């Protein structure tokens, strides 16, 4: 066990899906995994392990922010033999053409944080996902009849920013989705030699700040989970 | 209700104790508050409101890291009329004269986060607590016969730091405890106009590696916090 | 028409291959393109436009360094309607498993330059390529029976850096190759809404001339065939 | 003798009050100390030692700016056994509720200087005062019936700032006074292992432009400082 | 011999004039030097060594940008024994009193690049020229009845900057001209203990071709005559 | 008058020599100026005005550090019509070949301070002296049979540096002298449109940390003052 995870080697699959909300990990295990069992509960960060079409899969929340998810992903990789981390969350949109419910894939992730500069001798480290994982996700989505956008995400330290001028900048440079973990998870994956990918569903459009129907929203979120789970199967081949 | 808190104005007291662990807040509500009522569970971030010796008080977790607690402390202050925030967490020690379960009070908080530089034109903003609250905590500790050092805390973005050498620099400058949110709460208190204080319990020693896997001294911290608000009311 | 390219709209294809060495532009034009014609000569940066299996293609050097290539890529995009930029160059490897003559594809590009911070309010902008272009290059490579590594490049401002330990850091974080333009082209593409990709061959690990020419022609075929896959 | 102080161990008391103006130190030595003896005049930086109600005390100017006071506070601490440094200076106000001659106590000090980043690996070091000294000053003020706000000061490198907008940011974050050395003295106290406190008198208002061209409230500041050491001795 | 210059010790004079445009090196060699011979052609960066009034002089382009010129100036200094580097180029002016075709001499060079911070532990390194070289250029100019302004240049990494207000700042602090290499060459000279100087002619204010050629030849004569004054 | 200078327009010459030590300004006025009168004393920063061979000259201390001298030089220029500022101080040497008593002229000045970054939008402002003033000083020195070195100075914020590694860096990049004001005075001169020059006498060699005889040291310091005063006369022509 670690100070944040009360499990032992073997308790997690070598692939872990990670939502920000611990209650969403439980929701994913309940909805898509067969014979899922809770393998962690410290600080209430629920983790589960079960099978998806016979494949051993794990899903655990990572909390909000780079500092939070950096702790969990780091421990999964070094102490639980986890090779892949697939973040499945929500994000806000700044581009007029990026619509509510669009599925975004973060090939790269820009950031507000100083963590990668601390890692990269104060220079610019391009926080990127694992290419194969990106490709598997794109292909899985195509098979589901879904067209995911692949580009940059922006991982913020302040959900409530003081200088609202950053949104124009994000939009100017083509940022697809705004969230809070991608850049940190990619930094961890690179530092400890593992593979990661962040997929998000647009739950808010900053240009119009909205949400829309709930049934349709829940549908897209599930497609996103489906895309994540199906993508690991393509990777297995 | 706010984006991360499903409650209404009035559900929270004007003072809120906040541990990083939502399960610790539940424990505090059950062990120290009377008529405790759960007022939030969004994302599992348990929040409670009750009374301590007739004083209405709340306790809610804020999660790990500056980005997490910034969201919660902000919504409480702008939408629930919270005047005082008292973080009650754990920390790692770097100084040799600091032992497990020791109580530290961060009158100040250093950090490797950029949040305050983003707020202060890229200059040095000294993330400090409210002086009265510090004084209150010190007096409360004194009256309870519990020891407590007052000084600088270090709020880290990375629990697993790739720069181990920075611990020597922290030690060289007298850092009492290494935690992950004080500097962010102080920055929020300042930006949104409220007051805050961070009290921590040494739960691990970065040099010796001896660590906990809680309570008691964690109960002391709570007593000091709860008793300090009462002094503040008078 | 532009300060560094004496040509007019239409002279360049919407896709432009760009080597660092200007002399390589003519080699590519004569060796891989049909009906090539000269479209630029300013400062000796020769540009050519021709066709590859019917597809309109242009080729012109960009010079060494982020500042140089940022000028050309920018002008091509805003004044000649270029949609995609494919940089085809060389790099140095810091990883033991990455060998001489290997073909590296930069999905991302780190850098010690300050250009992107100037663009992104002093924050971290992840300089990245277009995903489809990356995927096209990979598939075009496999079709040619060539195994290409996809990952991060490091775009250096100083070829002769005084900081020797930075190479160990690059190795620790999996940098595939060290060159000097990727991060700059990716920033320009982002700033002006175009697509870019950097392909490099390992020409030094931190070979015969015939071996070098073979690998160079392989990189060009890959880039050219990737463009065709992109059109589908 | 040190590079900038021609004195020997023992010439200074373990506590030293320090204004930026050498002529103010002379005034303090002549108005509040008995048997005042000049112990330094190198570069005109007048230093004096005497007694206040039987308590041995020194007062020496430190000049304007972080670079100047860093030299003096350092030599005093490493070569003359000075344990406590109490800066008694002037400052400019940005807040509307702050008037001339008001007394401010910097429990913390923000800055646009790089000195602390050079010491703290380019991270945010919270330049704070010694809690006991702050508390001492507060009690002393209380007993003397003098008002005093406790909080953050802003130590500027450029008195004539080209970034006027930074004053709005200072005001937004509750800066009590704009001065030029607190953050540097706190950094030195920390690096060389001593204690320090900065007390200031509002001598100018950056918004209204009304300003002084001293004493009295400048006499209050001195009383608070001298009386605070006595409380500290007990 | 070096990665970017196929020459050997002795091929280059201890003094090298360097224009940004590579094509200008041959013009200078044929127009101002006696008995010129070719000493480099790698990447099309032609270098020549000849003599001016008996004094041994070399000329070769450096490309656009700090990264490009940093490579050439460095190699020339550490492998070909070059003692002085005189960059002769063009720049844009932000000051109203500085006119088109004016000759500007950069005693100092500001920059938005990060190379010198990387060299100077993230602090402020004042990138400056050799004082004697500056004084020589001034005196050589006066002898030619030419009035040259001495001051600060600004070495930009991005010719097309997204920050429009930086030009007002440059004007406020007296920047004489905007170009892209001075600060990089000055850093290299400092790092490897050599001497450097940047001379520029105002080719744009933020003219006929005959006017341009006249002023260009004036800058070259100035540089060449300054070298002779330096030998005294 | 200003909050730091109790004088009125006319009290200072349009040229001001400035030593760090206020007691040294008095020494300079006494030693080289005819009919010098004290024109300032607030905070004890003595200022004087007199004539050198018939030319109206002023000399006033500027205190230690960039923040200190930035206040004085700024007020001299904007409120007292001063056109030129000639700093005359001492510095430490890091280069083995730069010897005790050498006269150094700061054509440029490197710095530890953040003041010029605050002025120059966070970029690199090359803090330089006025060319003509440098030339006049070099020529005046030649006339005195003195050979001054012209190059970069380093203006430090911390006389007592924590990371002693900066001296190797300074030496590596050819820094001639180490002091504490040049970069700040040049920044002020550029911001308010005036002319400045810093000249220093090496009073310490960091590689050997020494001083030597006192008579000879005092001789070189005076030559430096002579060079400064004589240089303004050449400038007048
Ligand atoms: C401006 S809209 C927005 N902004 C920032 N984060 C968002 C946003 N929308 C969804 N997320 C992500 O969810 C958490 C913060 O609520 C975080 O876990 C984060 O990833
Ligand atoms: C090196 S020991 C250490 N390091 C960092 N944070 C620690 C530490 N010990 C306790 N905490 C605090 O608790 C959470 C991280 O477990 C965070 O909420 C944090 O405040
Ligand atoms: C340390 S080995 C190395 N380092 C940097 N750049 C290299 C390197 N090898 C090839 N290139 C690329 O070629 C040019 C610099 O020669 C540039 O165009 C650059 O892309
Ligand atoms: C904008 S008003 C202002 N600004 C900056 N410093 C001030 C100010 N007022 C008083 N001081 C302090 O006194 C000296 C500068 O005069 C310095 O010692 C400084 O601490
Ligand atoms: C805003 S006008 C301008 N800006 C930047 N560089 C200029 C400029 N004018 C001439 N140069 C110099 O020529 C090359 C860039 O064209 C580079 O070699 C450069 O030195
Ligand atoms: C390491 S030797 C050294 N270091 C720094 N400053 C020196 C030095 N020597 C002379 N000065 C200058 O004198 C004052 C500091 O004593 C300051 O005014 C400064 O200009």
């Amino acid at each position: 066990a670690t100070p944040h995870i009360n499990a032992e080697m073997g308790d997690f699959a070598d692939v872990v899906l990670m939502p920000g909300d611990p209650l969403r990990a439980k929701y994913i295990a309940e909805t898509f995994l067969e014979d899922a069992r809770e393998v962690n509960n410290v600080r209430g960060m629920l983790g589960f392990t079960g099978t998806y079409k016979g494949r051993k899969i794990s899903v655990m929340g990572h909390g909000m922010g780079i500092p939070s998810c950096s702790i969990y992903t780091k421990e999964l990789i070094t102490d639980f033999g986890v090779k892949k981390i697939i973040r499945v969350g929500s994000c806000g949109a700044v581009l007029p053409h990026v619509k509510l419910r669009d599925v975004v894939i973060g090939m790269g992730a820009c950031t507000d944080s100083k963590v990668n500069r601390i890692r990269f001798k104060d220079h610019d480290f391009a926080a990127i996902a694992d290419f194969d994982m990106v490709r598997n996700a794109v292909d899985a989505a195509k098979a589901l009849g879904i067209d995911a956008r692949v580009g940059n995400l922006f991982s913020a330290d302040l959900f409530y920013s003081p200088d609202g001028e950053m949104f124009d900048v994000m939009e100017k440079y083509g940022i697809l989705g705004v969230e809070m973990e991608a850049a940190g998870i990619y930094g961890v994956a690179a530092e400890f030699g593992a593979k990661a990918l962040t997929i998000c569903t647009v739950s808010d459009h900053i240009r119009t700040h909205e949400q829309t129907t709930a049934a349709e929203r829940q549908t897209t979120f599930n497609d996103m989970i489906k895309i994540a789970l199906e993508s690991v199967l393509l990777g297995d081949k």
